[PDB]
């Protein structure tokens, strides 16, 4: 580590005595020029307070154990679904089956066994080549219901590299994969088939284009107010600051056709440590639903966390809609099923996170529980049902079944 | 045990959302506007402002960082946590609470005698405001070239109440007196370059007219120069609400304190809501002009806003954070024996399994990119290493922070 020895910026004020480093940052480029500066006119997510649960989507079971050194056995799997099934979740992605043995195993085995509840809809990954389309109706054969959701890589850096094709060209990949998708419900009936599309690597994507090729997938598929289409928006690198993220999400609420048919989605990553909230300044732009998985499993740094963007709606007067009464319950489960662990300061869950070190905190902590017993009885009352009004400690820690702690 | 919600779902729930009311006690929790105020602010810029230069960075982690770990360092690990943020580039550098700490004490003292303190390094200590814990401060920095005397009270409406039994005047008559205090006792030890810090502690839960209101009383007693600025520090204590939110309330603080050109707006913003990152982004782009945290953000229960993740959130955008992030792993080894906790497998830029890709898919398009890049460098007689990053999936070059991509 070499201490900064370059000049200091023109203008830098005397008082920040802060030099240049030497990190090659011109390998790196504005989000607005890497991609493109911002579409949206008069934004209103900043003056909307969320008031009720997104649609929650769990993701654990394909695009978090696709995460993991030690992939899920079949048992961890079952435990994982029952969990995410007890906590009160409905839509949860089951596997990429058409690309994994073990993933078709397990598709399988949940509805021949009976395993999935009626509200409960599995969720199957595909990409939009023909034949793994066709493997994945296949997978799924039998189930009351289903989303089948399928994706194509949509940034200018991936048509450039990866795909070396135009806008028109990677649109067609997607038009002909819900063209397929269409043919092969024809094929099943008697399952109930749902549609999500992806412009996969969104953030990384022209939105006059995400726009365009989501459109022309909602053509194919004709969802209606009754049977709508998700589209979801993946922050596959999240590449920018959330803010830009949110304006994306309203620019396209905005924006996107027939969108009273469309459940606009989101699935943000946390490469710069924000996806919770892009997620929830997303879903004041308009979102109608969020894809993370609990404790934020996912590859690299990982999914929006499911549990810190429930209890931030509880801890804030919102019903979640999920039953986070048993936390270390839920964190048990997760880090045996994920065979990695929840950090100490994981916001409600980590070790540490109702614990006060510091004197004065203890002290401070202690004239609000005082005080709250005070006035439980001089109104008759449960002070477990009572405004909780302690100082340092954003929610009453039994709330989750947990303990404060001085120490 | 767990049991699935069966409550009604709400009013207006589209028939496609089978969700159900859960027993969560939300009754007990109000939303922030009722619990605090409504927002203040009227035609906020921040939303339109992308950062461009690195704000003044403050590291907490001797002090507010060792506060919240199981082992506190001993002086052996404190010296290296030290000898780390001088030598990644920090210049002002908390070191600790020495009127309540006799082991802060000692760090301080050990720093001085010795010659620990760089000359472009300006040293933190934190106090309470009661007369005798400020000089018991001053005493601790004695022999000192330069440092802030940080000196704070809570200011909340919660606080208030059940903590101080007391009105607003009287809040703010401790925050005052505290500041006549520091400026008798610098008078009293010439030769140090004495600088001040006043934190309006638990500001999320404060009204922000009445946390301006204090601020500006300090500022006051302090008389404050553009030469010789204060430090008001404005601290999420309790991240309580949306990030947005808070940025609104360093918008309406740096627009409306008194005496802006001679006030640093600090940031010291925590992770209860897991949205200290987003926090002190928005609100360096509301105008404040420094920001207090830690290396992998350490700091009491979520902790403090993670310095690196920060720091490498501009480098990754082409913006120089001022800081040397070349060798993460050996900051990260520094961090771990310093903390005795360890940096998750997926701390952004930092963790074991960031710069791993296990799906087949992304690691064809990490190979594309890759050979792309090569053709590009060959194509042009230069350095792939040198070139403009563009790599599906991989934020940053693993190589320019140490690391290694690696498929699995
Ligand atoms: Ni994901
Ligand atoms: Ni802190």
């Amino acid at each position: 580590i070499v201490k900064p020895a370059g000049p200091p910026r023109v203008g830098q004020p005397s008082w920040n005595p802060q030099r240049a480093s030497s990190m090659p940052v011109n390998r790196y480029r504005p989000f607005a020029e890497e991609v493109e500066p911002i579409r949206l006119r008069n934004r209103t997510w900043p003056d909307r307070v969320i008031d009720r649960a997104p649609l929650w989507c769990a993701v654990d079971l394909r695009d978090g154990n696709q995460a993991l050194i030690d992939p899920m056995s079949p048992a961890r799997k079952r435990r994982m679904f029952d969990l995410l099934v007890r906590m009160g979740y409905k839509e949860i992605e089951v596997g990429f089956p058409s690309a994994s043995q073990t993933d078709f195993d397990f598709v399988r085995e949940i509805i021949e066994q009976g395993a999935i509840p009626d509200d409960v809809t599995i969720q199957v990954l595909t990409q939009c080549r023909p034949e793994l389309i066709e493997r994945t109706f296949q997978a799924c054969s039998g189930a009351p219901r289903a989303i089948v959701h399928f994706y194509n890589s949509t940034s200018i850096l991936q048509r450039r590299v990866v795909f070396r094709a135009n806008r028109a060209e990677v649109q067609a990949i997607a038009t002909d994969g819900a063209r397929k998708c269409v043919e092969q419900a024809a094929k099943y009936p008697g399952t109930q088939w749902r549609f999500e599309y992806s412009p996969e690597s969104y953030t990384g994507t022209e939105l006059e284009y995400a726009k365009q090729v989501c459109d022309a997938v909602g053509e194919v598929i004709a969802p209606t107010p009754e049977r709508p289409i998700i589209f979801n928006l993946p922050a596959t690198v999240e590449m920018t600051t959330p803010n830009v993220y949110a304006d994306s999400i309203e620019w396209m609420s905005r924006n996107l056709a027939n969108r009273e048919s469309v459940i606009l989605s989101l699935h943000p990553h946390n490469d710069r440590g924000t996806a919770v909230a892009a997620a929830e300044l997303g879903f004041a732009a308009g979102a109608d639903r969020i894809e993370g998985c609990l404790f934020g499993n996912g590859e690299r740094t990982g999914n929006v966390c499911l549990v810190t963007l429930g209890l931030n709606l509880f801890s804030r007067g919102v019903d979640p809609q999920i039953d986070f009464s048993n936390i270390d319950e839920i964190r048990r489960t997760v880090e045996y099923c994920n065979q990695l662990p929840v950090h100490e300061r994981h916001p409600y869950g980590g070790d540490l996170v109702y614990t006060a070190f510091s004197g004065s905190h203890q002290d401070a902590i202690n004239k609000g529980l005082d005080a709250m017993k005070l006035d439980a009885d001089a109104a008759d009352c449960d002070v477990d049902d009572m405004l909780w009004q302690v100082p340092y400690l954003p929610i009453d820690p039994r709330d989750v079944g947990r303990t404060y702690e001085a120490v």
